[PDB]
């Protein structure tokens, strides 16, 4: 996970 999925 980074942002939404990655």
């Amino acid at each position: 996970a980074c942002r939404f999925f990655c």
